[PDB]
């Protein structure tokens, strides 16, 4: 991969392997969401911020601060077979005291043609005591000159479905998975439940009958609360229609809320 | 990727991602099992077998019998960091009537070093009866033409690892981990629990204290049965031993039905 002539993005392809698909012989949306990631983390390596999916400075690491993601919503239209080339082009924007933005774009690389999209959005947190902050001009002007000036949105239209407010899903769910623990394989270099499995264990719940009849179009997923090495955790789904659902992980035993997020499934 | 000069064996290059790797940012042992499988998947296509994980011919297909894994042995030198380009060369031979070998040697691209070794035992079963069966003439000719006609091992020594008899091991287990289910990320593209979850499930019962202090080395594992979607598997293992060696035994969590039997050799760091 790399940057793009004006530094302010960064392109790279991937070839979708065998152990990436589905049962439709083509990448699931878990493939997707860690091509997302690895495009990040090599954004982040070109320019000099950390490579362990906080893209921190040196001004943030002295003070014990990341960034974490507090929303992720991607939209696919097509999903890449086996032995397809997809190429993905990702950028940031700062948003202000709040945090900060990354979008990507996925593209059919022997077409051109955009086949998915996804936003997400990250929160400055203190590492150990969990308490978040708004953005200072110290640590804003460090990330501005590698954004773009303008806005680039990926989602641009007004109203769309990356920023609207999910609802708490109340009991009883018409459809659970009960008692979901993550193992080494879900873990990230620091030990924390990668963000990938939480889209995973959202899907569990999920009948199968659908996923054998429709295709996911849309998830937007809110991270609310990590779910520790060694927590067990309940995905709750109810039918709230194309097939809509919305969705809620909680720990296993108290109830506390994890996640929060929405599906939207297409018939094939 | 390609097929060599030759066309008897097949090489391709990886480059190690950012979720790939555990907390010595080097590739995790699942990760490497993931590319060994994905190169005998691209051997496949280039040649004309089945893409499914089952590498079979037409013939196998009319009569509903697949190919399916017995044993996995894997040696790891040195695991590929963060950004680094592993390259794998795999080759396959036949065992006579028993089955077939899937052999793979991984090198450092930039140094040419062997960095790790792998040897896989499969087998002839009948994909509804799951009866298994001898190898006869006219399959085994139709995979001879792609496979060197000499011997040619990955693991060549006369009392190596790779062939040992693994023992049952025996309740109490030293250590375990209880429930564990598979979820749709460990389903391949026939809904079958992928070959690499199996090793991931015999590693959760390893204490985290000797994952922090050693490193694998070796991992053999024998698979005797298949975890359905819907089955739930208990993990057991027992210290046998600079040096610290473990036996695994993956069963069925209600019936206590065996699905997989292994070893593991660690090396302190
Ligand atoms: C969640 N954060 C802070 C990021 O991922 C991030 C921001 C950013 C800006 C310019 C260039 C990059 F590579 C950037 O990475
Ligand atoms: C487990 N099996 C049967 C295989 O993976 C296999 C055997 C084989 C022989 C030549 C060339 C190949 F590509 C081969 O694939």
């Amino acid at each position: 991969g790399s940057l793009t002539e004006d530094g302010l993005s960064y392109k790279e392809k991937f070839v979708v392997r065998s152990y990436e698909v589905g049962s439709n012989k083509t990448a699931t949306v878990e493939t997707i969401a860690n091509l997302l990631q690895e495009v990040g983390c090599n954004h982040a390596q070109s320019v000099g911020f950390s490579t362990d999916g906080f893209a921190t400075t040196t001004t943030m690491r002295k003070l014990h601060l990341i960034w974490v993601t507090a929303r992720m919503h991607i939209e696919i239209y097509k999903y890449p077979a086996w032995g397809d080339v997809v190429e993905i082009e990702t950028w940031c924007q700062s948003e202000g005291r709040i945090g900060t933005r990354r979008d990507w774009i996925l593209k059919d690389s022997v077409t051109g043609e955009v086949t998915g999209r996804a936003t997400s959005k990250w929160v400055m947190m203190n590492q150990d005591t969990r308490r978040l902050q708004k953005v200072s001009d110290d640590v804003r002007d460090e990330y501005l000159v590698f954004c773009p000036q303008e806005p680039r949105l990926a989602f641009p239209e007004e109203n769309n479905r990356s920023l609207k407010k999910i609802p708490k899903l109340e009991d009883p769910a018409q459809y659970s998975m009960i008692g979901l623990k993550p193992r080494r394989a879900d873990l990230d270099m620091n030990q924390h439940v990668n963000n990938v499995t939480y889209i995973g264990w959202v899907l569990e719940s999920i009948p199968q009958e659908i996923v054998d009849t429709h295709e996911l179009q849309v998830i937007t997923l809110d991270y609310r609360r990590e779910c520790q090495q060694d927590d067990v955790v309940d995905s709750l789904t109810t039918t709230t229609s194309d097939s809509q659902f919305l969705h809620l992980l909680r720990l296993s035993g108290d109830g506390q809320e994890i996640n929060r997020g929405t599906t939207l499934w297409r018939k094939k």
